[PDB]
């Protein structure tokens, strides 16, 4: 308790910005820590040495970066102007500052968000593709080091750009130090995971958990630690305050070193308790609310995104539910929309994504979705099991027909995905049709293949938020079966869509001619034209206007944009009357996969 003490624990020895913003949401944060730390009789001196040294480490943030925290608006992240890219390090362009030196191809593409994968130390051997996190205060070797993140980021800022840094803050790998220290036998560090002297307080736990086997019994720590994924991933406790504080500060020094975005993986297991499935606890939240909290005190120039892939009629608690709504992540990723465009896309129905726009949960002030159309991982058909089974205005469709299709385990499948309903792996190009199209030396198919894929990514690029590019999609890169020819990845069929950047394919992004250059030419219209448009920000409205043709897919913004896609083989029209326009493009006739965008 007393607050001036806490202030001036923080404060230090002897600010005035940095002060202030202390004094309008430090509030918020007690209130989270206390609700979830508050009985314990370590509680107050555990807060007053932590605030301490969060105040150090807020005192020692780089200037440039204070200016961006006291000069950036709410929302930020969602104007017109953003746009994303996600790829690996290491696949982009070897190591990080190799990364900084492909800026200039970053930012001719129109990236102002990058997110690199997992580049943090990974566990030694299996490392679940760098999820599997060794240490959150160092770059993996191979990519370089800190002093390499700082140059990288203060390179990309050079460019307008914003590094977005997984943060895996439900479980570490079981060769972190703390987990070394825990095997080493230090107490202290051991409490920092769930370990359990016997299966008795696991059994009860695992009565009401769920698989994604969750415990596993480990010789060094001579206990059972909580393994939610792998055995090797060990859940932190969340219950203790001192894993609480120590990811806290872990994540201003990251912030510190240029991360200006936090893709916070697995917050659904972030807090147990005997009884529940130990899953998107009310608790989880609250730590969110904390964290988010200390960011906007310490760093507000940084957003915090939450990864949680599930339906999007999940995901609103993430942007804070009642007092905290506007407290919480910023973004959140709209998977439902990601799945719904290929499955609409298969079947040639708008009316599946009429369906999921009409039903996407209003963003809350200052937050914004994250749009995608492909990423290091499967699509996962699963989340669109609701919308699946249909309802008054679109009938059912088959998740199962949909991925067979992908799999190209159909007859007339211009697909080339392979099955991972079971998830489907492969690149963007590669279940639009391109592939198929350039195995076959088809230029109709080819040309009919490369509308499909711009279709998809003029969706997400209207979307409010931040639309994020898949590395090599602007390329139309095809699958890369390579991994299946070496025993170290030949198990991992993911590594089918995560292949190595081609920068001789980079290359010809400057020949129309190419397919690569058209598909590329074609990407960076739809970018330069959501620039321009200030109705496609994340603060303007998005909606659905229901058409009485299931083919189509009308998605308007705000209330002078109107973007009309054809989902459909065939060439038809909509009737201006029908979506009550008359206005500029930038009835009307829709291609086959046709996008209109149109405003008042």
């Amino acid at each position: 308790i007393d607050p001036p003490a806490l202030r001036a624990a923080f404060a230090g020895p002897l600010a005035e910005v940095l002060l202030s913003r202390y004094d309008q949401h430090a509030s918020r944060l007690l209130d989270a820590l206390h609700a979830l730390y508050g009985q314990r009789a370590d509680y107050a001196s555990w807060l007053a040495q932590w605030l301490g040294e969060v105040g150090d480490i807020a005192r020692q943030r780089p200037q440039a970066l204070q200016t961006l925290d006291s000069t950036r608006h709410a929302g930020w992240f969602g104007q017109p102007h953003m746009l994303g890219y996600s790829a690996y390090a290491d696949r982009f362009a070897g190591t990080l500052q190799g990364v900084a030196e492909r800026v200039p191809y970053l930012q001719e593409l129109g990236v102002r968000y990058l997110h690199l994968l997992p580049f943090l130390r990974a566990r030694a051997g299996d490392n679940d593709g760098g999820f599997a996190v060794s240490d959150y205060g160092q770059v993996e070797p191979s990519l370089g080091s800190n002093d390499d993140l700082v140059a990288l980021t203060s390179r990309l800022r050079e460019a307008g750009i914003s590094l977005c840094a997984d943060f895996v803050l439900n479980h570490t790998a079981d060769d972190h130090a703390w987990a070394q220290a825990a095997r080493a036998g230090d107490a202290r560090y051991l409490d920092y995971y769930h370990h359990f002297a016997d299966r008795t307080v696991p059994d009860r736990y695992e009565a009401t958990l769920g698989q994604v086997g969750n415990f596993t019994w480990v010789d060094d720590t001579a206990q059972w630690m909580w393994t939610t994924f792998y055995p090797y991933q060990w859940d932190l406790n969340w219950s203790n305050p001192a894993v609480f504080g120590d990811m806290a500060l872990a994540m201003l020094r990251l912030a510190n070193l240029g991360v200006e975005a936090f893709r916070l993986d697995s917050t659904a297991y972030l807090w147990k308790r005997i009884g529940t499935d130990c899953m998107n606890q009310s608790e989880a939240h609250t730590l969110l609310v904390a964290l988010r909290a200390v960011t906007d005190i310490v760093a507000p120039a940084v957003v915090m995104k939450a990864e949680a892939i599930v339906p999007m009629t999940q995901l609103p608690p993430y942007f804070g539910s009642g007092v905290d709504e506007g407290h919480e992540c910023h973004l959140a990723y709209h998977s439902t929309l990601m799945a719904a465009g290929w499955s609409a896309l298969a079947l040639q129905r708008g009316d599946i994504l009429h369906n999921v726009i009409a039903h996407s949960p209003p963003l809350p002030r200052h937050c914004a979705w994250l749009s995608y159309v492909r990423c290091h991982d499967d699509i996962g058909w699963n989340v669109l099991q609701h919308e699946a089974c249909g309802n008054a205005a679109q009938p059912p469709f088959s998740l199962r027909d949909v991925a067979r299709f992908y799999a190209n385990a159909v007859p007339g499948s211009y697909a080339r995905g392979e099955s991972f309903v079971h998830g489907t792996n492969g690149m963007a190009a590669a279940l639009a049709g391109i592939q198929a199209a350039q195995e076959a030396g088809d230029a109709a198919a080819l040309a009919v293949a490369v509308d499909r894929l711009v279709l998809l990514y003029a969706i997400a690029l209207a979307m409010p938020g931040v639309p994020l590019i898949y590395m090599g999609d602007e390329l139309a890169m095809v699958n890369d079966p390579g991994y299946r020819d070496d025993p170290h990845r030949q198990h991992e069929g993911r590594w089918l869509h995560r292949p190595a950047m081609d920068w001789q394919l980079a290359a010809q992004r400057h020949d129309a001619k190419s397919l690569s250059g058209t598909v590329y030419r074609r990407l960076r219209g739809l970018i330069r034209q959501r620039a321009a448009l200030g109705a496609l920000a994340a603060d303007q409205a998005l909606a659905s206007i229901a058409l009485n043709d299931p083919r189509v897919f009308a998605l308007t913004r705000g209330d002078s944009f109107i973007a009309l896609h054809n989902f459909s083989d065939q060439l038809l029209d909509v009737e201006l009357a029908a979506i009550g326009v008359d206005g500029w493009t930038l009835s009307i006739v829709l291609p086959p996969y046709g996008v209109r965008w149109l405003q008042r």
